[PDB]
């Protein structure tokens, strides 16, 4: 917290005196110790709510707790946005609303999460921050759809793109929410010197069902040291280092709040906007930009979204998916430029595309007046002759006058995008003795799908079972326990693997914590 | 009083020979000291009635009294209003009538402000003054209802607006009453030279039920120099500085009082609507006008008022609340244009409204004959796909021949308006030793309520009380002293802080006065 | 305030405009440039001075980088060899960055030219004064601009652009060869061929961009309008040329226009990427009509990447923090390395700076810690710092002038 905030810009926002007085920032969480000495001022009269105890006090979970472990990530989180003292947050001038969903052990229900939502929205709370989620890449979740509510109510709403490692499609829920600051993170330039560089574990997109571009933005989320509960009566206050996409969403929510001190008009979709608009794209150790969907947009920077008055929307636009087996195939969107400032300006576009057969074009200037809008209306034109298969990347680069004021990274997937075909798999004993229940997750339904039965010693057993033309979503199999047909298992322990096909490709994945015959 | 009256206009009416002579005022406060040399000849031989001591002598409360302090309150009013001599008042030729209903200390019971109201309806008072009220946000206030009862018995009502920090919905009691000119404080010009500026410490509507705009009109209300008793026997009158909502009422008690010399044929309302007709609009010192709720319609201008031959009635008109989830509501007024003149007129109207999604529209243009009556019908459609919720203020302008004959204030809310879910709370001992009695007012109820105790040092210790389902109005809840459940507090001093939830927000109030367990 | 002085200035009805003002940034689509091209669209002549910058491409200045107004270089008048018209030496030249438009538009006389000065002296606050500079050839243009409107009221602000440009006298130099068009734009102006024309040819000036091709043959082509103001049919004869090899030039070779009609000549260029040796070249389209020359419209190309200075402005302040140092410089188009080096009061290399890779186009802004070659410390004393910026094939430098301190 004395590092990475320096980096994103926040010191240099607080000597310009924006430090996020009088916004209200909530730390949906496992709860906030608001008795750290660096949190007890940012804590107003009503602390928050407990929802997994149903009472006023959102203290984290105590140590010794029958239905779980005690727990110390809200109050890190609550440190890295918003600390006054020791160590300073991100917005160490903002006051906190805590709201325990996840009970001990840090799991919480759905329900849980979106009430926790509802009554952040009730409470006033300007910018709202999630650090949890779970790994179903579903735009359509009941916690993103409850985000997307939010963020219409004038609510802000940042959220951790979730912690899986380097590999595409692996977002969490309710980080592929449509309107929300999904945050991945990154690691701060250290010495070969590298520079940032983005952390192995952060969640990669595009957006099942969507095709949209995830994380939004990045922030620093390795080695974050921050306020936490020991747990110790002998002295409960400390601070900790923790590592996790959940902790670059923090930054990004302290980076709201002071940009809602400063700008205070601007409404929550402005806000990611200029976030995204105004943010340092990251290369690698060899020198290679980082793919979009592993970056978002790049780094924050919080000064010089403090200091914009042009916004480009949406920060970041998908094309979908061209199907067309000949032919060519032609989509445009209309992105919109607002000019803040109180002079007419000009504004050049340069569009691009990697790839070939992808040919871009559209209005390549546009004229706003002064405290108006604009519309470029960029095209995108694919040649299914040429083109080979797969994920490309583009970009539209808006200048004006000198500076560039945004660069809006875009997407297309040609033919059948490659995600993977079975998310998870796991096996729970049946309702009858002697039998099993397998319940999968086909992100977009299969073609064909066989379950597969492994020893203890990974040596392939048989075959569960076979099943065709699957719906997409979650499914259920009842599975007697027997093996290839009437060839019943030894007694034992057993992997199973999920394979799917789906479209033309396929995918697997095998059960952890292997099931008991 | 010297610098005030001016600027409202009252010297330029005296000088039109319009002082005030022949009207009756009567002012409802602590008394008046009617021995000032510059109060004693606007006095008749009966000088008023005094409610807190039931005689004919409605002195102020002298110094060494039992049962409470020394005031000024009234006296100070009845020199701004008329006083003749050293200090002008604004219709310094005006009989009055002093009324005592607030006792020593400045506190008064309802029933003695009604007994007070309807005495000075009997006693012929033409204008009646109102520097009193509560901090109740209710229309149908006994106060309220009182008020109402005249201004339909041919007596004009002028009252405060009420002394609370800027914040919406914080209009007292008598000065939400439906039929009365409520009056806010501004800051006369002062030398980086501002224009005039409202006091931060009027109150400010809307009127709860009602959503009706208030103050009315507002008037020179800070540093208002005006007549007081020094209660020193050695030379018992003189002149003191006072600052207040409850002084901004008197400059235009006085205004109606002249008017009423002027035009004799007005009836309470048309004078109500003279004035709010012709007043000036406020900006603030960046430059943007005051909003509707903290203007009414701007600052008085008497000699506007006096040469009018046009009124348009209600001056002000809220349109209410638009609930409807999806599709277009449609309201509609009728406001009504007085062509007071002896030529035929042709008025033209201006309507608009702030905020996207509400269109406006309706009669743009009346032809009046001489001395006869039009009705305009103003007309609000708000799509509620595209309007975000909020408070919207609009206007309906209306011109005749050159010259502004009046700009209308009209203001709409959507979806659920952003009063304070919870105003007051209290904690008194209760009739049983050891026990509590927590008395709240929930203007529209509580969907949940909760009560929870801080200790001298704001920590919170504990959660007092939990009730769902609350009726609105004021709540009375036993607490017997225990936190939590079962858990006794320590003995101490404590302060108790409401929270209360109701459709879709939550407000919290604090008690000041901690009590002691 | 340029801005809002234009803005101003089209608000109370000025019919002409005159900005004798400029920074020496080579943008197309600055703000001054664009509230320019506001204007000459609501219904104002805009005129404006190139700018004051030694012999030398691409040093046209900000507002006369727009792409509709006049701009306005300055010449010398025939002093005694006897020598003719010539350009001085200071006016800005082009092209246009990121546009290639042929700048200055025109050229007029601004090289000691008297008029009225205030003295700035209580007992005679008025006199004249001498002075010099491409801001004092542009009133000239708005003067005749003035004049032309008056005596035709009904030409639009692009029409009187046109008239002035087309009935233009080229200048040669000393030794007798023409001036490069972006020395020139089109000649010095000439009011009274300009009053007296019946035929307009739109645009005066005409640029084709820049021609990147490999290999194999690259075409282009523009469409000119000739606006026949005279009462009688005419006909009207083009003729093409271009310098260098490998450039062939086509088009209409003939126009008849009716009276009080538009026609379109469609002239087109094609240039062999195996023949044509890399750079500027200048051509023309010239009109002729029953006799007279009615116009002679300045073209040009631009072959594989133009040789615009790669970096054009460094500046050197202290930073936020004492002792630090911000590096704020300006790139046209970007640039692939980016290097600045340090050098003593006596300009010998004293190491380098900072080295950059992959920047971005525009103005650019670099953090220094003031020590150079890594972790070596300056002494104290004054110091100058040099850009080198290399991009696509071409590299640039620009020496800080004003040392800062250490």
């Amino acid at each position: 917290m004395d590092d990475s905030a320096p980096y994103i810009g926040a010191n240099d926002a607080w000597k310009l005196g924006y430090t996020g007085k009088g916004v209200k920032v909530a730390i949906i969480d496992t709860g906030v110790e608001y008795k750290h000495p660096d949190l007890k001022k940012n804590f107003g009269q009503y602390k928050g709510y407990d929802f997994v105890d149903n009472d006023y006090d959102p203290e984290e979970t105590p140590s010794g707790d029958p239905r779980g472990a005690s727990t110390d990530h809200g109050t890190h989180v609550a440190g890295t946005v918003a600390a006054n003292g020791t160590i300073k947050g991100v917005a160490p001038d903002a006051t906190l609303l805590a709201y325990r969903v996840l009970g001990p052990g840090g799991s919480g229900t759905t329900e849980n999460v979106i009430a926790g939502i509802e009554r952040a929205v009730q409470d006033g709370a300007d910018v709202m921050n999630l650090s949890l989620g779970n790994s179903v890449n579903n735009p359509d979740w009941a916690t993103s759809t409850a985000l997307d509510w939010a963020m219409s109510e004038g609510v802000t709403a940042v959220t951790s793109n979730g912690n899986s490692g380097p590999n595409n499609w692996t977002v969490g829920s309710p980080g592929t929410s449509r309107e929300a600051i999904s945050v991945g993170a990154t690691q701060l330039p250290l010495n070969k010197s590298l520079t940032e560089q983005m952390a192995d574990f952060s969640s990669r997109g595009p957006v099942m069902d969507t095709w949209m571009i995830k994380p939004d933005v990045s922030a620093p989320g390795v080695n974050i040291v921050s306020t936490i509960p020991t747990h110790d009566p002998a002295d409960p206050y400390g601070y900790g280092s923790k590592q996790g996409t959940s902790m670059a969403s923090p930054h990004v929510a302290g980076a709201a709040a002071v940009i809602k001190q400063a700008k205070p008009k601007w409404s929550p979709e402005q806000i990611k906007a200029a976030l995204m608009n105004t943010a340092e794209t990251l290369t690698d150790a060899d020198g290679d930009v980082y793919p979009h969907n592993a970056q978002g947009a790049g780094s924050i920077r919080i000064m010089k979204a403090i200091k914009a008055d042009s916004l480009v929307a949406p920060g970041s636009y998908s094309y979908g998916t061209f199907m067309k087996d000949k032919g060519n195939e032609t989509k445009k969107e209309t992105f919109t430029i607002e000019n803040q400032s109180s002079i007419r300006k000009s504004y050049q576009l340069e569009y691009s595309f990697n790839g070939t057969g992808i040919t871009v074009s559209g209005t390549d200037r546009v004229v706003i007046p002064a405290h108006q809008t604009g519309k470029v209306n960029a095209k995108v034109k694919v040649n299914a002759k040429k083109v080979k298969a797969g994920t490309y990347e583009g970009t539209v680069t808006v200048r004006e006058g000198g500076k560039t004021v945004a660069k809006v990274p875009t997407l297309l997937i040609v033919k059948e995008p490659d995600y993977p075909r079975v998310t998870s798999i796991d096996v729970q004993d049946g309702t009858t003795q002697g039998t099993y229940q397998i319940e999968t997750y086909l992100p977009a339904g299969a073609e064909e799908l066989a379950f597969l039965v492994y020893d203890s010693n990974l040596d392939f057993v048989g075959q569960a079972g076979i099943y065709k033309k699957q719906d997409k979503g979650y499914q259920y199999f009842d599975w007697n326990g027997k093996v290839n047909g009437d060839t019943a298992l030894p007694a034992g322990e057993y992997y199973m693997l999920a394979y799917a096909a789906n479209k033309g490709k396929s995918s697997q994945v095998l059960t952890e914590k292997p099931f008991i015959i």
